[PDB]
């Protein structure tokens, strides 16, 4: 179904019981080492990045016409970038860093991501991943020892390729509450084009004809005629 | 048929029920949130792009020879931008803006437009979707709060990719009214090329030939005897 | 045949009766909005770009043998751009310049082109067309109202790939009258090549030769005895 | 299985009996050619690069449903460049360098490293060479010589692809210990969800309807008796 | 054959009775428009570029095993840029210079030499033409009128991918003359390695075995009894 | 097998009768045209590249598994700068330098390269070539007549493409003997892996069982007299 519930349960399963996150934000940290347990462990953050390749194909074989509303499958690309601080205080080399530790951290991630198909949303039709890039880039503008040296900042991106169904029924004025009004005026003073809605059958009506002797035509007037008119529930005489 | 027509349906469609546009023209807007029903909005924009990819290929399935004018397809991109200004002032912090709903909007129209194949011409023989971009970039030169941050501007693109037929006989000098003057003289005084006309069949002639008693042969002038020449209409007679 | 006879048929079916083209020259004009039955019209140019992509394939199924001289199969793409500039006078906004009739006015001269086959060159075995970008870019240096603010000017090309038939006999010195001499000399005192000329039948001998009885050899000149010698016209005997 | 484990395993068959690694570290070397047997040998060092292109794919026949938990087949980059600085005080020519010595080297590693397939980890499925490249860039600030000319330094670069088999069982929070703490807390106050756990048999209860005359049914509660309920192991009446 | 042959061919053909070329040199003409019959034609110049993509595939179907040299398929791009300069005197305007012309003369000289397989060379397999590039840039620093302002160029390139045979033996000391001694010394003071020489059967020596009653064996000498030895010109007896 | 021995070869084929090469090294000569015979010749160097693209596939058809020691294929590109002074005292205009020789010498040098299969090494599977590139560049600094006027300097490429087999036996301490010790000891104090040693029979013992009457099973213990121990040469009694 809709997106921001499916990146709800993404962000979910990422934090879920691979990566712990300390804070969500476009910054690399400047706070010390945290301390839990009497253990030093790295800063970190996460940047959820917006969500792009939005394209809908109506195009595939896993799309079903229920013949109430039309469906579509909806293809995204989710990308989530974890970012861990290590300070040059007690990392003094580059290969002592637990890049190790890192990549593992990345792929299982990346499994329990993929498996989730049933926990992420019950119409997720496809879940892939385009290949990770991890990085060993020095920090923003973040110094550790003395001489000013940069810390050493591990990037590291997961970029989820995902194919979803959705429907029209499925988007409501409840979702976009902070950013449209519902029920607004046309920009040019012109009239809003309403979707069909559901049809409910309270009523039938059936006007058969009585055919001529050697075939019914059903185009002439003369050559039937009316026998009766039909109302399926009797309760629909002298309501409509 | 013709694009202008076509065109002013595809911007009341995504304005129908998906996206309120506040005002369109292309640059980020310095306006306040604007408040209806004592709920403040971000301010936003749409920029309608030129239309670009033209082309006409002449070669598809879809295109009948009825035999009054020939008929084309013609493919054209159709690209849209709208833009929403968050304003820092409320909007502290990159995560708490609301992305996922503008998301859940893009995709909203995306499948407005997809599904308005009956609605949008009637002449649509194909409607496709280009991955389309989200952005994040700050605004050209918004400012909200103190020290003069740049405002957060979500940008986001829908490209239309659109397989339509078109016929010579759709275009007229009322649509060029304001480019081009009607019937406009040869810029090296050359001669303008009248295209065909529709031919109207008012009258018809026959000349048939009596052939000779071995076969028809219809090159050597004695070898056939005219009977008679025929008018089909009686009234063709002494007009021409 | 010959580039420059379709090149004037191509750039004359441009501008038979769907772009009115005021002036043609590589520069974005600065006359005044060309008053034309008391109503107001953008200035406009045409470019006529140079030839480019000139290939000869030799190599097509819709190349005939006729036995004469070598036919071949050239393929170009001949590129036009029209340029209109709408002054910022009297257009104050972006979104009310008559974008929507450019494009109009663009896809029907595609149209014309495409079916004009027979008009263009007899000699035309496939037109298609390249996709068409349009530009909603500034004048150059042009500028209108108060502020010194650039005009906005509309750029379309329109680049037609085209295959047709050529032959070495369609090129004469004529064509080349203000380029070339005819009949020039080497640049290093060598040779001119002369191509073959077309042979023309006036008289033909025939020697036959009476072999002996087991079967003709042809071979040694003891197995077969000179019978007549024939001259099919008569007139070719004390001629040559 | 795990990466740290396998990386470890492929720089000791890197260092097994091909190269000799004197150092690990980013960094072009300026100690002195080492001395070893009263023999010269030039400095060395090896930058191991972090993993890249860490990509699980669950769309390979090397993955087998074992019913217990869900495997993956994991592919990675892993990239490890060799340097080798040459003094220019001994090497005063480039070609006298001994570049074939290094490409001999370079193709021995790769030979050992592809072979060891069982040596490296059991459940590696594939390993497969990039392309290496071979450099003969100037060292860093390197200088040997009078005139401060920059030592010769080559360059060498190994990038294995390697797809390898993997479970959610491999990971524990062990090999996290030095970045992540176990069992932490929710970033936005969300509980954790909690993966499936391997369940164990320890008793079963059937109980069987004895159906009616014409067929079994199933769905209404009238045509069938309940005859026993039966605990496979006796010992779980009374307990469960 | 040779590539010189081929190339001096190849020129001749350009020039032959299509582009008169008036100098040859990398140099845009500074010369006036130059008179002959008493009118003024433009001043053009041709530069010969280099020969490159030299390559030889040995993997070609038209390429015979004749059983004395191995013979093998060259392929070879040439590359010819003749440029015209037109000065701005004359041609005040760029749509008046005569493009149109120059575009017939290169499709003329295109159609000559790939009509001409049999006048450049006997050898040649394949010509085939890249797409040719027409560029009406300024010259170098070629002012004609006042203000200075720079004369038109029109520059069009023509590469010829050919494809040819060649063979060992067609290469002698006498086309290397003022590039390469013949008999040099090795570099390094090696051997030069000589290749096989053409071997003339001058005397042929057949030595027979009457074998043993079963079968012949020809590996054990007591199965077989020399009988003679066989010298087939009898003049090779007491010579070798 | 080994690269130096294959590029010793390379290089011996390259300047075998084809290129004299007076000097090799990364640089344009100053030296004067060099006099033989009293006969001027240009000024020539080579660059010998390092190897690069050094792949191992074991992924031919045209590896065979011997069962003594697994074999590779390895694939290669040998990078040769061939490049030629040509002073512009003696060479005034850029035509009249002889690029034609050049370029025969430079396809004379492929054609006895990719013959020569057997004279490089045996175990060469492919060679194949690179399009080559030649350029017509000015020399780096070298300046010949009066101005300062850059000398011509025409460079050549040849890359080879070549494929080769190889084995780990192949390689042994004695060609690495001035980059690496043999037995040198482990960065991180691990143990080095031995290689696999080619085992040698020295004695085979067969213990053969008496099965029961219905058939042989060879599990229970209760089901097989032991018979006899053989050892197959008798010398083994006593030994091991």
């Amino acid at each position: 179904m809709t997106k921001p519930s499916l990146i709800s349960a993404k962000i979910l399963q990422h934090i879920n019981s691979i990566v712990w996150l300390q804070s969500k934000g476009i910054q690399e940290p400047l706070k010390p080492d945290v301390i839990v347990n009497n253990v030093a462990y790295p800063p970190n953050v996460i940047a959820e990045k917006p969500v792009t390749n939005i394209e809908v194909i109506t195009n595939s074989s896993m799309i079903e016409n229920t013949g109430g509303v039309r469906q579509f499958l909806c293809k995204a690309v989710f990308e989530y970038t974890i970012v861990w601080v290590f300070s040059r205080e007690v990392y003094k080399t580059y290969h002592q860093i637990p890049r190790s530790q890192i990549q593992d951290l990345l792929v299982f991630c990346q499994q329990f991501v993929i498996s989730a198909y049933q926990g992420i949303d019950p119409d997720i039709t496809n879940i892939d991943l385009k290949p990770s890039q991890v990085l060993v880039k020095p920090t923003e503008d973040v110094n550790s020892d003395v001489s000013n040296s940069s810390s050493w900042s591990v990037v590291a991106d997961l970029r989820f390729m995902i194919e979803f169904l959705t429907s029209l029924d499925e988007f409501l004025p409840i979702d976009f509450n902070k950013i449209q009004p519902p029920t607004w005026e046309l920009l040019d003073d012109l009239d809003p084009i309403v979707p069909e809605q559901p049809f409910t059958l309270n009523g039938l009506i059936i006007s058969l004809n009585k055919s001529e002797l050697p075939k019914v035509r059903a185009d002439e007037s003369d050559t039937y005629q009316l026998e009766e008119i039909l109302y399926i529930p009797p309760t629909i005489e002298d309501q409509i």
